């Protein structure tokens, strides 16, 4: 599918995370992000087609998770605001990448596996 | 203190309360030997399960009752318990410590060792 | 789809762990667990057909996972032992569980999914 | 004691992250992140009197870790630029606030604790 995937899991239901706001940041010359995608994960707890491989290009990408939006939909009161994951893109290919986060009402934790296809 | 427990909390934030942590030690008949128990502090960390002393090397395993914990905090969890077995001290004396992030159904264990 | 299901990643370099022993095993009446299956991770580092809606049922199960031979063939010493999963399935009725164990040189995080 | 403390380790070595560089933001009016306080991490892995009581503040709050900084000078290519989180401070009143992340070259896990006084 996309070379960028997404994948959110609530700890405390144990179940995939489902209607959660998910958007994607491209840095720009001017030091400013800049709307680059945003979707919203599917009932199965993962996003996909998020960007094109071709308009995907080298650059240091921000992707923020809005953790209130979940929580406060099911009554939890979140200590984050949102998860914040920022990395470089392409250094060498066009390998893909998937984002992996696990949620908590005062924690999470974040990991990406990195694919050469 | 050579030993230490380390329990935090996900869903309130605080330091666990009383979770029973149990230490076994390996014997010649492949069987765990009970070592030490206890309950944790209100600062969520149980000390002096353990002497240098009686500490000993060995496979050691430690348990926290998860179940009995979140139990009566009044949601099922997922894990019956944590187990985090080791080796302690395989190159002379070291300090270990055991961290254990819990959550419902999802658990994080974290270890730190230090030489002196 | 197989009833259980583990997923194992490798933190340090990124990419699934491959070639990882997973072991099950089933409580019993006198308190000692009696092998269930064993396998190999595959290359996507996920494990699948490991077991069968028909033999599994009810009980607990515990799942162990050769962190220590994985990280010593890369060449790591590794502070755990093994990563020992114990929990009850099907105490409600038939649900379907993935593991996932995100694997660190001395640390470990596990998390279920239940379909 | 201290309002605001950070703890870093990492997972590779099981031992506290030394030297570890800590930046403090505050929200201002115009959605601008000013910075407010900064510090490297000491050989416990835990920063202490980062924040005074007085000083403390109830905005928004923003806590970043240079990760690619730390894994630079032991030589480990990490995928994170950096870890942020954002957190909104003294809702109700004053308290303690305690962040603590767990690193790894490939993923990292943040988690909050709070006392109250």
């Amino acid at each position: 599918k996309c070379p960028l995937m997404v994948k959110v899991l609530d700890a405390v239901r144990g179940s995939p995370a489902i209607n959660v706001a998910v958007h994607v940041f491209r840095k720009a010359a001017d030091d400013t992000w800049e709307p680059f995608a945003s979707g919203k994960t599917s009932e199965s707890g993962e996003l996909h087609g998020l960007t094109t491989e071709e308009e995907f290009v080298e650059g240091i990408y921000k992707v923020e998770i809005d953790t209130k939006s979940y929580w406060k939909a099911l009554g939890i009161s979140p200590f984050h605001e949102h998860a914040e994951v920022v990395f470089t893109a392409n250094d060498s290919g066009p390998r893909r990448y998937t984002i992996a986060a696990l949620l908590s009402p005062y924690s999470y934790s974040t990991t990406a596996v990195v694919t050469n296809p």
